[PDB]
């Protein structure tokens, strides 16, 4: 079974190529890292297994859901130092997501009120509605356009972040430069219509991702910095014109920032939408291109997993829904044992045990 065959992600040994896929999970109560997030990771970690947190804040401005975690604060870092103890205590290496939602936001999720962010005043369409925090579904308001001052300190929010994920003993962060969110609104054409320095041409929307990873590597170090992108998923109007084009655009731009910095970055992550042969050339495609470890993510299974490694089209390859039912997701797959079922309507709710740590262990 080639996923668990050893991989060396940088300086980090990992003992098998089963990746906890970063998932929101809403049990963050007042954007604070509870004790029921220990016990959550605790559970799916496994000796020299990597696991990816839920996005996270990084400043007040940046959610659009309810009770997720924070690295902004303090406060948080304090919390969150205690979940990563429990983690690296069975072994696992955790990484931090970093997340902006950008105009996936709504006026209940930002301080007074304001409007959530972007690159263009453009909102999501009434085709996609936002989970409210009673669990009712809203609108998605129109956003304000940044302009570049602002842009630079929302870099320097990230920059921040990184800095406050490693105080609280992180292995590393993730830039979630995917799903329709900030990131994706300056990549993605169908979104971006500036016409200053930062849209345009595909090279000026790749600006705002390029400043993001330049700024957290030069503060932690490239191999402790991975990068997820998704330039073939359409999630909340995100579309591009030509995304192959697209994820090439930014792969050639990681490729410069690792030959600029001396280091390879911790990984690539690429989500896949899920014609089948066409998607698989996509991600084919954007791993051949990039100088480096790429992740697999987006419906994967045992049998789509094992056959990813050994084809040789990802290195590492992330589950998200059947680590949520199973906590023993790594352990399944090595035995080849029965899977359990996952409830979605426990996805986003805030019990910290119902739907959350109450999946059973294997039978
Ligand atoms: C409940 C839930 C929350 C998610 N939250 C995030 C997130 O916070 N950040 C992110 O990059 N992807 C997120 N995703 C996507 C997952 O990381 C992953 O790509 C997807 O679940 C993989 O497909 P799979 O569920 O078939 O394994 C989420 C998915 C689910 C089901
Ligand atoms: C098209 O698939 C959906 C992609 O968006 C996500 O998975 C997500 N965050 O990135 C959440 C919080 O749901």
């Amino acid at each position: 079974n080639p996923l668990f065959s050893p991989y060396k992600m940088g300086k980090f040994n990992l003992s098998h190529r089963v990746v906890l896929a970063p998932m929101t999970r809403c049990r963050a109560l007042n954007n604070i890292p509870q004790a029921a997030l220990g016990e959550y990771y605790e559970q799916r970690a496994t000796a020299g297994g990597f696991l990816i947190t839920e996005g996270t804040m990084i400043s007040p401005t940046s959610a659009g859901f309810p009770h997720v975690p924070g690295i902004f604060t303090k406060e948080q870092v304090r919390e969150w130092k205690k979940i990563v103890d429990v983690v690296h205590a069975k072994g696992a290496v955790i990484f931090c997501q970093l997340w902006h939602v950008g105009r996936a936001s709504h006026e209940v999720y930002q301080p007074a009120g304001a409007a959530p962010i972007s690159s263009t005043e453009k909102p999501i369409s009434n085709r996609w509605r936002i989970l409210m925090p009673d669990g009712t579904h809203g609108i998605y308001p129109k956003p304000r356009a940044i302009g570049t001052y602002e842009i630079s300190q929302v870099v320097e929010d990230y920059r921040r972040s990184a800095l406050n994920a490693i105080e609280a003993g992180f292995d590393g962060i993730e830039i979630h430069g995917a799903h329709g969110y900030l990131i994706d609104q300056f990549l993605k054409d169908g979104i971006n219509d500036r016409t200053d320095e930062y849209g345009g041409s595909l090279a000026n929307r790749c600006k705002f991702i390029t400043q993001v990873v330049q700024a957290v590597v030069s503060a932690i170090g490239a191999d402790r910095v991975g990068v997820r992108v998704s330039p073939a998923i359409d999630h909340l109007d995100a579309m591009d014109s030509n995304p192959l084009s697209l994820g090439l655009a930014v792969v050639e731009r990681l490729n410069k920032i690792q030959l600029h910095s001396g280091s390879k970055l911790a990984y690539l992550h690429v989500t896949q939408p899920r014609s089948e042969e066409e998607e698989a050339r996509l991600m084919r495609t954007l791993r051949n291109a990039y100088q480096g470890t790429f992740i697999c993510s987006g419906g994967y299974t045992r049998e789509l997993g094992i056959e990813a490694v050994a084809q040789g089209d990802a290195d590492l390859v992330s589950y998200g829904r059947l680590f949520i039912s199973n906590p023993d997701l790594v352990m399944r797959i090595k035995l080849n044992a029965p899977l359990n079922k996952y409830n979605r309507k426990t996805f986003f709710t805030q019990d910290p045990v119902v739907g959350y740590t109450d999946y059973p262990f294997l039978q």
